[PDB]
Parts: structure tokens; C-alpha cells; sequence
DNA sequence: TCGACGGATCC
DNA sequence: GCTGATGCGC
DNA sequence: GGATCCGTCGATCGCATCAGC
């Protein structure tokens, strides 16, 4: 069936109003994505952090609207060291941040501009776009490499100050995440070891997935549709692109949100409220 | 994702 | 700047 | 021996590279 994306919450479990607003979009070629009126979008969303995944765009490429772009004005870039046109992510932000780091100190992973970390004084904010598996798997033992070197990062950095990940993880959770479950098991992003990593990131850092904590039995619920066969009109997506909370957290919840109805791309934005 | 391909197995 | 062909994607 | 029932197996749209001139 089709999903409608319920109203914004922006009163927390105590009723303290929302301080900060963080969208993410895996936007699929920046350049392709301004074009499509995405950034029109975002300044109508006027979040207070965008995160950007699979920017395919190096920094000299980078188009002119985004440094007019103005609640938005401290901007941070990442893109793959040898191999150009490709993955690529970004974090814009109104307020400055503490400290930005890129990667996530291993030499292996961190070659293919995929994590851009900000420390703000309340909690620090990872954004990743994730490795693909693959067509027909060829990636997927990288995928579980980069799956735990990723989660022990994350642990490490969670033991220091609140965390907040999101982006594109590229796994759906659960059968529910997806609405073509058992024809993909087999298929990168519904493996049972893509699963099996994710559910180790949710008990491991520990994180709890924000989305679901909220809405844990909302079917239909996506992120991405593939560009093909219509498959966004008949909704055959997959959740891919997520708000992961340490539980310390969750009372600061306020809601998060799936942007359904934005285009630009084949993963609609997601958008987290937070009273912080 | 969706279909055409088989090659199976059931009335 | 063009064509045409590859890489990469859930 | 017709008709359904199964898991493999293509090409599917989009963006951005690249080789070459
Ligand atoms: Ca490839
Ligand atoms: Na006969």
C-alpha cells in the first residue's frame, strides 16, 4: 500500500519544544539533485543540519547555490580519494560546530568519502552514506568488514558524548523495512548479514532506531524506491536511510520523519526533531 | 522490480 | 563540447 | 501431458565517469 508520513511532532515526551532540526537526503548526483529542485525543498524544510549522501561530485565541482545557501552556513564535504565521480557525502549546518572530522580512523574505510563527524556541545552528529553490497554480492564481505570497523567507531564514539547517525545505511532492518521481503534475501541490502549487522549496531553502540521506536508496527514506510520499473508510484520501497539515537536520547525525541512526497532523487529525505 | 526462461511436481 | 561506452546503484 | 507451482537470470532508469578527438 501507500504511506502517509503523519504530522510533525515537535513537543518532546516532557513537552519541551524542539531546539534542532537535522534532515538527511541520499541526494544521488548533488549536481543532478540541485537541478531537480532539491535545494528549493530544503529551504522550505529550513532544517538546522542537511546531510547529504552520495554527493558524486568533487569540491571544485560543487555548484554555486549552495554557498549562497545561508541557514546553512557552515558546510562540510567528503569525497572518495581516487575514485572520482563516485559515493561522496556532506554536512551543512547553521550553527558551527566544534570539531569535523572525516572518516572513521581506519585507513581502509575510509577511502571512499562516506562519514562526515560533528561534535556540537550537546552530542555529536555522524552522518554515512554506507557501502552497497553489490550487484550480486561482489562487495558484501567488504560490507561486513566495514559493517564492524564501523559499529566499534560508533561504540567509541557513543562512550564519549550523545550520539546522533544517519544517513544511508543500505540494509533494511526487518521484513517490514521493505516491501518485497523474501524475493530479496539473497539480494544486497536484505541479507541476513546486512541485517544481522545492523541489529549488532543497535545493541552493540548502543542505538536505538528512531524511526521504529516511534512507529514499530507502520509497514510501508520508505526510504528509497529504485528508478525503475515505477517502482516509487506503486511505493516498492526499501527503509535504507535512518535517525540512529543513543538511548540517552530518546526523551529528547520529539519525532522523525519520512519526506515521502519530495523529489530529486530515488531516496526521499528524512528529517529528525530533537528537543536539546 | 518484473518478466521470460526453464526444470521441476502436482492433479 | 560532443559522441559512445563504462561504473555504480537497493 | 496440460497446467500451476518454484527459484535463478536478464534488462529496467538514472547519474556520472571515461576514451578520444
Ligand atoms: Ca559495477
Ligand atoms: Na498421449
Amino acid at each position: 500500500a501507500l504511506y502517509e508520513d503523519p504530522p510533525d511532532q515537535k513537543t518532546s515526551p516532557s513537552g519541551k519544544p524542539a531546539t534542532l532540526k537535522i534532515c538527511s537526503w541520499n541526494v544521488d548526483g548533488l549536481r543532478a539533485w540541485i537541478k531537480k529542485k532539491g535545494l528549493d525543498w530544503v529551504k522550505e524544510e529550513a532544517p538546522d543540519i542537511l546531510c547529504l549522501q552520495e554527493t558524486k561530485c568533487s569540491e571544485n565541482k560543487l555548484p554555486a547555490e549552495l554557498q549562497e545557501l545561508p541557514g546553512l552556513s557552515h558546510q562540510y564535504w567528503s569525497a572518495p580519494s581516487d575514485k572520482e565521480g563516485y559515493s561522496g557525502v556532506g554536512l551543512l549546518s547553521r550553527q558551527c560546530p566544534l570539531k569535523v572530522s572525516y572518516g572513521i580512523g581506519d585507513e581502509e574505510h575510509d577511502q571512499e568519502g562516506r562519514v562526515i563527524v560533528a561534535e556540537f556541545d550537546s552530542f555529536v552528529l555522524v552522518t554515512a552514506y554506507v557501502p552497497n553490497a553489490g550487484r550480486g554480492l561482489v562487495r558484501l564481505e567488504y560490507r561486513q568488514r566495514w559493517d564492524e570497523a564501523f559499529r566499534k567507531f560508533l561504540k567509541g564514539l557513543a562512550s564519549r558524548k550523545p550520539l546522533v547517525l544517519c544517513g544511508d545505511l543500505n540494509v533494511a532492518h526487518e521484513e517490514i523495512d521493505l516491501r518485497n521481503p523474501k524475493g530479496n534475501k539473497k539480494n544486497a541490502g536484505f541479507t541476513p548479514q546486512e541485517r544481522q549487522g545492523f541489529g549488532e549496531l543497535l545493541q552493540a553502540v548502543p542505538l536505538a532506531d528512531s524511526f521504529r521506536h516511534l512507529y514499530p508496527n507502520t509497514p510501508y514506510a520508505y526510504t528509497f524506491w529504485t528508478y525503475m520499473m515505477n517502482a516509487r508510484s506503486k511505493n516498492v520501497g526499501w527503509r535504507l536511510d535512518y535517525f540512529l539515537l543513543s538511548h540517552s536520547l530518546l526523551p529528547a525525541l520529539c519525532d522523525s520523519k519520512i519526506r515521502s512526497k519530495a523529489l530529486g532523487s530515488d531516496h526521499c529525505p528524512i528529517t529528525l526533531y530533537l528537543a536539546l
